[PDB]
């Protein structure tokens, strides 16, 4: 017998597929890692020493892709003893999560993003796939390299740099200092083949989005590469940013935040402001201590309380999200894409996650765990 388990040939059968499109009852085959078919039937011995998995009656869709979680862990608002611990991957894992991009929050003081570097290295090693954003709240941005522009475009897991505006937290950053910041993660974007985007953590200021016009008004950094995020923290806010996703813009919902605008409800807003889902995103600004299970909690809502399809309710965590950072190879069960799966029941419960072909998650239990976990 030939030995040919190197491949990890896995063959997921008889799911109904949503990649995040409604493909019906469909089998994914999968080979190192990534799709290499997408079709009905698959002869279940086209390939040798295939892991057949039997997923009739269950439902097959992307993995998520988180874009906001603070890896390394966050807070410290409130002294020191809030400074909140690093993620751990079952944690990620468990909750649907195989994509994410990790970021500094108010503290830049105690934490780095060199740290934030190595643990989102540490992420990719133990099986998932993770990016970071340079910089933190603080502008201008403390760098890896002395530059947001070098970070982007030479440090490979940074795809843009982070900042705060309109918020109690923020450094007062002034339009210069702002647009500068912007263009140099946009520039450094283009040189390093990084979406270069800026993410604004937008606070409760009545100013709302105004920096962000501003900036608009004094470079030129397309609006596609503008993130406004935790839009939904107040009602005025929320109203700008659908106004700012209807200039072309994307905007970012945390799902972490029930109130004045829950996440679900959020979303629903936006496409009742019609707002194409590719320009609404949901993240879950995890251990910012906040978990992940609001991620997949929003998806059933937006299914089950609200009217939305399976298909749509998936976009703001997979397709959009990795549209809006031009994660090629996530976010869609296409052949060719990165094996990054999620099993769940028609009632939406997460069974099993592969990530990158490998089963992270067996009964909703994760059995790949962090080294220390
Ligand atoms: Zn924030
Ligand atoms: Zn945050």
């Amino acid at each position: 017998m030939i030995d040919y388990t190197a491949a990890g040939f896995t063959l997921l059968q008889g799911a109904h597929l949503y990649a995040p499109e409604d493909r019906g009852i469909c089998d994914v085959l999968v080979a190192n890692g990534k799709i290499i078919a997408v079709a009905s039937n698959i002869p279940s011995d086209i390939v040798p020493n295939c892991t057949v998995v039997d997923l009739s009656g269950q439902i097959l869709c992307p993995g998520f892709i988180d874009q906001h979680v603070h890896l390394i862990g966050g807070g410290g608002e409130a002294g020191p003893t809030t400074r909140t611990p690093e993620v751990a991957l079952s944690r990620l894992t468990e909750a649907g999560v195989t994509s994410v991009v990790g970021l500094l929050g108010t503290d830049s003081i105690s934490r780095h993003p060199e740290s934030l570097l190595a643990k989102t290295r540490a992420l990719n090693e133990e099986g998932i796939s993770a990016w970071m954003l340079t910089g933190a709240y603080h502008v201008p941005s403390r760098t890896i390299t002395g530059s947001v522009e070098k970070d982007v475009a030479i440090i490979d897991r940074v795809i843009g740099v982070k900042c705060a505006i309109s918020d109690h937290r923020s450094a007062a950053p002034d339009v210069y200092h702002l647009a500068n910041m912007a263009a140099e993660s946009r520039v450094g974007g283009l040189l390093g083949g990084k979406p270069g985007v800026t993410v604004f953590h937008m606070g409760d200021s009545k100013k709302a989005l105004q920096p962000i016009y501003d900036l608009l008004e004094n470079c030129d950094v397309p609006i596609s590469k503008l993130l406004p995020t935790h839009v939904n923290r107040n009602v005025p806010l929320f109203e700008q940013a659908l106004e700012f996703a209807r200039k072309g813009g994307t905007i970012d919902i945390t799902s972490s935040i029930d109130e004045p605008v829950a996440p679900a409800e959020g979303i629903a807003r936006a496409v009742q402001a019609g707002i194409p889902l590719a320009r609404v995103t949901l993240s879950s600004d995890g251990n910012g201590v906040a978990g992940f299970e609001t991620l997949l909690e929003t998806v059933q809502v937006l299914v089950k309380d609200y009217d939305f399809s399976i298909s749509d309710a998936l976009r703001p965590l997979t397709s959009s999200v990795a549209g809006f950072l031009n994660l090629t190879g996530k976010g869609e069960i296409l052949p060719g894409n990165d094996a990054d799966l999620l099993v769940m029941t028609p009632e939406l419960r997460i069974e099993q996650v592969y990530a990158r072909g490998k089963l992270m998650v067996k009964d909703g239990k994760a059995c790949v765990k962090g080294t220390f976990e």
